């Protein structure tokens, strides 16, 4: 723990939990490769549970991270191909405006306007085909990007078909395994709900509720131990023994679109890097990144740029989360939160402390 980075972390980070009134906080500064951790205030403010490195907090929508990877892993297998059209992974969908609808649209939120929620009375998987086939586009695909849930996680429920697994299971075995990630889950099992801290909504604790695509958008949960090591493992993808999964990663970080100064991944979201910090910080508003906009096709897609400011904000009712790195740099950091606290403070805060390490 260098005092540098000790340092800086706590000039940044104090001010943040004060000013956001953040029950608890875990952050890991990966830097040189290496990690470091630091950890603030409660799990459980009724119980007095402190947080530590083993605390699982809610990942919210960082969770797409994981799914955009085991996506790519799947094409990387050559179980799906992002060239090819929904349909074909769901045959039952009939109604003619998914002609032309890829899984590279639903994967990057270009299909044309699918909503952000799925929504609340989408229960059955029946519930689930009679919303898409109903859904009407306000845009022909592939022109212009709205961030949404229904999208995302429609490709990651479809991506694992071939592989005739669930969900869940190919998560597990695909991406959670070889990474030694044992500590993060879709579902937290009774022997660690130990660790599960409580989210934080206007001072009610609160845990994230069942939904549809739920998994797949935004339902992992994990330990700031593992997602240092996730982040590990988007910084060097070539440390990776499996081969898929190794092409996978780079996968989730090509450029398929770009849409003002930021590209989109599998999941990640890309800038290049030097960024101009007021770029990222305004841009992280939902004003913006929830907002409608066009996006230039990337013709081909652009391979994972080194030289990159990397990174996913993600949030359910009581947690706040962001993950942030530089391949280039071997440097990123990874802010938990049981707080839904504004994305711009988070990424201004991840700011100063990176910028401050080179
Ligand atoms: B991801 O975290 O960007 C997507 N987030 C969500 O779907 C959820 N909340 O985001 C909105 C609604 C914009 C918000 O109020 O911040 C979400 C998933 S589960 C839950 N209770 N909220």
């Amino acid at each position: 723990a260098p005092q540098q980075i000790n340092d800086i972390v706590h000039r940044t980070i104090t001010p943040l939990i004060e000013q956001q009134k953040i029950p608890g906080m875990a952050v890991a500064v990966i830097y040189q490769g290496k990690p470091y951790y630091f950890t603030w205030g409660y799990a459980d403010i009724a119980k007095k549970q402190p947080v530590t490195q083993q605390t699982l907090f809610e990942l919210g929508s960082v969770s797409k991270t994981f799914t955009g990877v085991l996506g790519g892993d799947a094409i990387a297998r050559g179980e799906i191909k992002l060239s090819d059209p929904t349909t074909k992974y769901w045959p039952e969908l009939t109604a003619k405006q998914w002609n032309g609808i890829t899984l590279l649209h639903l994967a990057t939120y270009t299909a044309g306007g699918l909503p952000l929620q799925v929504p609340d009375e989408v229960k059955s998987s029946s519930d689930l085909l009679r919303f898409y086939q109903n859904w009407q586009p306000a845009w022909a695909p592939g022109t212009q990007r709205l961030y949404a849930n229904s999208s995302i996680g429609l490709f990651g429920a479809l991506a694992v078909k071939p592989s005739g697994l669930s969900f869940e299971q190919a998560m597990q075995t695909r991406v959670f395994q070889p990474l030694k990630l044992n500590h993060t889950w879709i579902n937290v099992p009774p022997a660690e709900e130990k660790n599960y801290a409580w989210g934080y909504r206007e001072g009610k604790a609160v845990h994230v509720s069942p939904g549809a695509l739920d998994a797949e958008a935004y339902g992992v949960k994990s330990t700031i131990e593992d997602m240092a090591r996730w982040v590990q493992s988007n910084l060097k993808p070539l440390d990776i023994n499996e081969k898929t999964l190794q092409q996978g990663i780079q996968l989730a970080q090509s450029r398929y679109w770009q849409t003002g100064d930021m590209y989109q991944g599998l999941g990640w979201e890309m800038l290049d890097w030097p960024v101009n910090p007021d770029s990222i910080i305004n841009g992280s508003d939902n004003k913006i990144a929830l907002a409608a906009r066009p996006v230039k096709a990337i013709t081909p897609p652009t391979p994972a740029v080194r030289a990159s400011w990397v990174h996913k904000t993600g949030a359910t009712g009581g947690f706040g989360s962001y993950v942030a790195f530089i391949p280039e740099k071997e440097l990123g950091i990874v802010m938990l939160a049981n707080k839904n606290y504004p994305n711009p403070a988070r990424v201004d805060a991840a700011w100063q402390i990176l910028n401050a390490l080179q």
